[PDB]
């Protein structure tokens, strides 16, 4: 009932990125340049189709460094997780959350059995709590 | 001599990202949100191999909306390519240059054989003519 870890995350589709600066909301703990990448299943979901048990998504966030204007990246901060299974994460809609301190397998962050993560992934409830679209 | 347009380079290895901003003495022309894209080739070079013929890396340029502390991707302004071939491109190092307007195919933006991309580039003859390092 645990999500695992993605090994290999970073060699697949990046969908995309977005800066969270100081200020945001979401600052906590979610400020950083972060990028998102999907498994083959989770890109059939993207596209328009039903997201199939084994589909999984990254939210890999870095820290970053203001530099004459330039916004550099430095050390992960963390890595989100969803992955698809209807039956085993019916509890929170089909999808387990989980948190990985410095993207390291040793270093779970939730605590809750990921109903805080599902909390406002929930509003989403209409794109399968996907937040994230296909861009080109 | 004529660098090929890198179909479905959206799905290749993402090497890292930088965002430039206002201010700092490389908006024009490279302001925005970029990403860079290796394939396989590439990646042998990247890891500290030498670069195979057909290695290709992208950079691919979006302009960006601040949105309440938030750095939002927009239009697409470009993508620039540097195609290995040490015979048909040793003008320039080994390297073709070009730049596809908005990312499209017809829109070749290089007018100079890619003189003008590789006298920047070649401050970086140490590293086989490439800025960017991978990581983690
Ligand atoms: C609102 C208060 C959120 C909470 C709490 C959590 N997440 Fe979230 N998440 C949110 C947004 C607005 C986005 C989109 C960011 C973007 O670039 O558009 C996301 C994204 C993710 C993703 C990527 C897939 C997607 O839905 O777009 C993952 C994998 C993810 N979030 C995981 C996750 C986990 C594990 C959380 C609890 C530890 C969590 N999120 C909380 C908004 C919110
Ligand atoms: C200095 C004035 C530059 C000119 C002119 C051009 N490029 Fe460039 N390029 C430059 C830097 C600092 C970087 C690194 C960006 C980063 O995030 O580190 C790059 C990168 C590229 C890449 C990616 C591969 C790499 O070398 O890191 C490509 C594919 C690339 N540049 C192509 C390119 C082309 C086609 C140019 C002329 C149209 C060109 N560059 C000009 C600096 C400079
Ligand atoms: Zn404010």
């Amino acid at each position: 009932t645990k999500v695992k870890y993605p090994d290999g995350f970073r060699s697949w589709y990046h969908v995309k990125s977005m800066v969270i600066q100081p200020g945001h909301p979401l600052e906590n703990p979610f400020g950083g340049i972060h990028h998102v990448y999907a498994n083959a299943e989770a890109i059939q979901g993207l596209r328009g189709g039903n997201y199939p048990d084994g589909a999984v998504l990254v939210f890999d966030l870095f820290d970053y460094q203001e530099d004459n204007h330039a916004l550099v990246e430095g050390k992960r901060k963390l890595i989100g997780v969803m992955e698809r299974d209807a039956k085993r994460f019916s509890a929170t809609g089909g999808w387990g959350y989980e948190g990985f301190g410095e993207g390291k397998p040793d270093k779970r962050l939730v605590t809750d059995g990921g109903q805080g993560c599902f909390g406002c992934h929930a509003a989403q409830k209409e794109s399968q709590y996907v937040f994230s679209r296909l861009r080109d």
